[PDB]
DNA sequence: CTTCTGATAAAGC
């Protein structure tokens, strides 16, 4: 490795003295996929590599670095091991409902497929013709706006929208008029703006197109909106924020400056969970995505590169085709393909390699490999590697805290390594399960547990 | 069958109580909670398995965040012994099985931090989700007559220990191979014998046939029987 | 007189089909074991210790059997002196310099036209 | 391999200064495929097997041999290897979307479960219409004219037809009075083709089977064409 | 092998003069494997072997032997082996598409990506109809006929029915009403053999069964039909 | 009266179940351990170190065993007099010419006309 | 004439 690629965070097993360094470069644009058993010290190894990402500095200046890092935090760890970083929890963190690129829109708010139809286009054009409405820039680009274009939206007008829509009287020359505070006016496509408006009575000989066939349509989506657990993308706290600051909020590039954003996500449901990790990975890939298309027209070298660490990627990212689990595994698979050349790539973490998926999982080209006793897990590293250096997988079970294997493209021989002691360590201290044992029945204060619990 | 879910006593109960019980923190103090959930069906002993771990393992996730606030580590430690594993935490994929299995294997795979780890008792290695099996750090063995097993006992092990799988089928009762970081050395180890032991002792065939006929009082085994 | 030349960096997600009708393969070092087990099935010719030698391959280096050659050979391709445009973000040496401006307006604006 | 039938790319790997060719025929007649990992050379070694291809040429003569690659290049990176060859980018590059058969022509235009089937019939039969009528050969192949056909159509002239379809007044014996400026016509096979213009006005006393129905599909369409 | 039975077409290979028959009868009554790789020479092994088999007569005549050989020739390779052999390409073979059976008729004319039930009946319904009315044998073997029964039948008849079908109207009695210049008829079984000419027009009040869902089962089958 | 004759570059994508109906087999130079191993086990007899010999045979070089032969005799085929030739596109014969200009505009008028 | 109810149907899964 050359002398200015070499990054280094471990030592030798067998040797303390040598330190294992690896192809820096090479070792973070192709993906890495950290696994070990439980307590075999997987964050303390993510955390010593951002933490020598984070002060690998080029001589010639102070303060921090180009470093970009997401962490994805379900277990509410590196806040402690990264203090001047920026951390996200759902109750404070803002992602916009109109930031939804159609696909997820059309996840988010429809429980139903395969047989809506009438409830399918009215939600479209409704979001689609309130984007112009509300779009303040050049007319050329306003007709240019789409279902799936990023622009802001109210979704209170969507909803009295199609409440209108469900309240459609026709005349008999078979076209609806309506009637607002203005004046009677024909629902043409001039004049589709005007159904934003509660305050619109109809007037009409007949009943519409879609007259009460979308009251179920409008209680399931506002019975959507006013979830609290959702506050984060529905809630009010979105209309006041912009596309600008939605970015500089996920990479940290506000008025707090970091090299490392945190999000926690710690103790939230599933749905809360695979919506947070599916939208920020599309969203950081998109980014990176548009960057590099405006770098190539200027043909100049400028770009950021952007890692994302998705610990206990089984969650939002396992083998199983349950469609749960759909849309949060497509966004990162996205980033396992084809985001390592617009410089978004992934740091994996997970307790078995034989649960996350193989499209994801088999993209990572450098690999560490901490303690693992099972026997699918330790044949999955024996064939990830040639057998004549596969005989040091016989070494995984040994292995105890702290040591790892380190194979891949980044490494020059797969070694088995000792990982830099982390002195600002994560918050993920082993419980001393007998001296805690010995000690009084202590009286634990079940108030102070459930009324935490019940907000939760 | 789901009464005591479902029945007018959840109406009266408060989330304290229930907690209280789970855990023997009420009234009646006690360091073991047992859960007799003997004759019960499996649709309600995998809603009894899967609704428990989960309020255990919430419990102790809920606490240490209580006492992260102030600095400090989780205060009490909960252990949860799941014997006769395979009967709700299988091998296999079915979906009567998911519910109960998702709830352990999140005790197995992020308990350790949260301060709510698992026992988990079973036949064969092989029967059990392989989720669960391969957090255990510690892998106790008593005596394994099936090839597959064995095998997967040894790769469990070192290759230089590897060999101490050998004497699986010759294990006698109460003898037992411990591994994991809690032992020096994987070793084959004869447990204490229990002065209070499980009332699950064997029944003496021939003694018991060597007897008369016996009456057997089917009136009260079915009467038995059709309450539960 | 219209044929095909396939590269892709994951031969295993191409349908057998398509890549029976083959008849040249080029094999250049295939790291994954889905992609190792695809190739060697489908390869129409075999070499001694070809399990260890798909991963060893070093860059540039090939593997090339076929009808249009005798023997299937190990070689070393020749370099392009007009190389195509490499796609190699260098994440140490970005990271390693100061923390750039970023013309978010300028990104933002090509976003929302996309 | 005969010595006017070799074509080298490369040299072996033990021995630098020996030169491995293959059959320079026998290559590109039949299909190949270059597999390997991310950056093991694949894109490289696509280069200069195509840099080779183009500089084989025979002694007589200068300027290009008859090589034709067609190169697709997803990731933009062949230009620098080719400079003096012609690329084509999403404004350089030109295709008419007539020349697209019936099934990739839905799928650039209609969309999964978002259209209704009177919607993608009315818009199936505009166009097999509009192939017939833009059809400038001997009326003989008029008829075998079909919508899967590769014939010039106007696509503007096609959200005529639907426009005017969505705007259909019905008769009282349930058919379509349609009124031009040449004269008034009833919508039948034989003067469907005059709705392709947009100037044409409905009469009727009752509105048409298809009135008021593809107003939602006539701005999914136009969204589709005038997307820069 | 007996001097009559012997059928030579190679020789040993490590000594030339040594020929190798074969029993020639046996060698043809039950089938054979010809294996190798491409470049092996398994073409020429065919050519010889059938070119050997061609040219062996009893030697009481002078002519054509009863030699009944049929090639699958998929490269175009063995015309220049026979010569004197009749060749059939896509130019000057004709096959019936009625002496299809029914799966292959099925995969001929339908997908199986769709796989829409509601094509697939009506496109039996129309066949097996249709082999009904051009069969000239006697009635006792017509209750028989089916749609995999191998009869002639007229395939653009058939895409006329399915294409009125695809214009059925809903009366008020529910009935199918079709006018025509030899009548007015409902649609009976009877009366449905005169749905094959394309001259007919409904005659109803509503959207029949199968309205509206076979425009693009008739524009596939159209596709089929008219590709040269 | 209907027999059939087989003839596979790829003979382990045949079904098994139709390869076993052949009796005589005439196993030419296979090269592909796949189909190595698929014959090796679907063949009547065996022959000395038939592992190696397969992919050894050379050009024309054959192995047949059945009811027709007596034992698995490695043969000649008698080489073809008039031999089957295949029309081929010799494409660095073609692409070494120089660049054609006249046929493309024939290509076009007869794609236009049918 | 329009409204409402009820029945038939088709869905996707
Ligand atoms: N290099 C090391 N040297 C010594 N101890 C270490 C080292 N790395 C980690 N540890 C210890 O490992 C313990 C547990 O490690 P963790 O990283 O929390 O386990 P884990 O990999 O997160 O597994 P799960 O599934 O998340 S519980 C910590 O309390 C550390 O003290
Ligand atoms: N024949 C060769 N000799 C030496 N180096 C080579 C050779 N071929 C390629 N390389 C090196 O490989 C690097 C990247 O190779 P590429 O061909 O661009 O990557 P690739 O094989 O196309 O993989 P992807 O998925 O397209 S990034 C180049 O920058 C060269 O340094
Ligand atoms: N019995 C034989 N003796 C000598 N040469 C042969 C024999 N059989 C085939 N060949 C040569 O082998 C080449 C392979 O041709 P072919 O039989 O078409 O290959 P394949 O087995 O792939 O069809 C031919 O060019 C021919 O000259
Ligand atoms: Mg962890
Ligand atoms: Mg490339
Ligand atoms: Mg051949």
């Amino acid at each position: 490795i050359d002398i200015n690629d070499r990054f280094t965070f471990s030592s030798l097993s067998l040797n303390t003295k040598v330190s294992v360094p690896v192809n820096g470069n090479r070792f973070f644009n192709k993906h890495i996929a950290i696994v070990g058993s439980t307590g075999s010290g997987k964050s303390h190894t993510v955390a010593k590599i951002l933490q020598k990402a984070v002060d690998e500095k080029q001589e010639g200046y102070k303060g921090l670095n180009n470093s970009h890092i997401i962490i994805f935090d379900i277990h509410s760890e590196y806040e402690n091991a990264f203090p001047n970083s920026n951390v996200l929890n759902v109750d404070t963190l803002t992602l916009p409902y109109w930031l939804l690129n159609g696909d997820e829109l059309e996840e988010l708010f429809l429980d139903t497929e395969a047989n809506d139809h009438n409830q399918r286009n009215v939600f479209r054009q409704a979001i689609t013709l309130n984007k112009k409405i509300h779009f303040q820039g050049d007319p050329a680009t306003k007709e240019i706006i789409s279902f799936h274009s990023p622009y802001y939206f109210d979704i209170n007008e969507v909803i009295n929208y199609i409440n209108n829509r469900n309240n459609e009287r026709k005349n008999k020359d078979n076209e609806h008029i309506w009637s607002d505070e203005e004046g009677n006016f024909k629902f043409d496509n001039e004049n589709a703006h005007r159904l934003f408006k509660e305050n619109v009575t109809p007037d009409g000989s007949s009943a519409g197109a879609l007259n009460g066939k979308l009251l179920n349509f409008v209680d399931r989506l506002q019975s959507k909106i006013f979830d609290k657990r959702l506050d984060f993308i529905l809630g009010e706290g979105s209309k006041s924020v912009t596309f600008k600051e939605t970015l500089e909020t996920l990479i940290s590039y506000g008025k707090d400056k970091s090299n490392i954003t945190i999000l926690d996500v710690s103790g939230v449901p599933f749905e809360v969970l695979s919506i947070c990790v599916s939208l920020i990975s599309r969203l950081i890939f998109e980014f990176g995505y548009h960057s590099k298309k405006i770098k190539r027209k200027s043909n100049e070298n400028q770009d950021i590169p952007i890692l994302i660490v998705y610990e206990e990627a089984h969650k939002y990212a396992p083998k199983s085709d349950l469609s749960k689990y759909r849309t949060s595994k497509e966004a990162i698979e996205r980033i396992a393909k084809e985001g390592r050349k617009y410089g978004v790539t992934l740091l994996l973490a997970s307790q078995r390699p034989s649960e996350i998926s193989e499209t994801i999982f088999s993209q990572c080209n450098t690999f560490i490999s901490m303690r693992l006793t099972n026997p699918d897990d330790q044949n999955y590293v024996k064939r990830l590697l040639p057998d004549t250096v596969g005989d040091i997988t016989n070494l995984l079970p040994s292995l105890k805290e702290g040591e790892a294997l380190i194979m891949g493209d980044s490494i020059s021989i797969p070694s088995i390594v000792k990982i830099e002691k982390c002195t600002i360590p994560p918050s993920s201290i082993d419980i001393k399960y007998l001296d805690e044992w010995r000690k009084e029945w202590v009286d634990s204060e079940f108030d102070k547990i459930i009324e935490q619990w019940s907000k939760s």
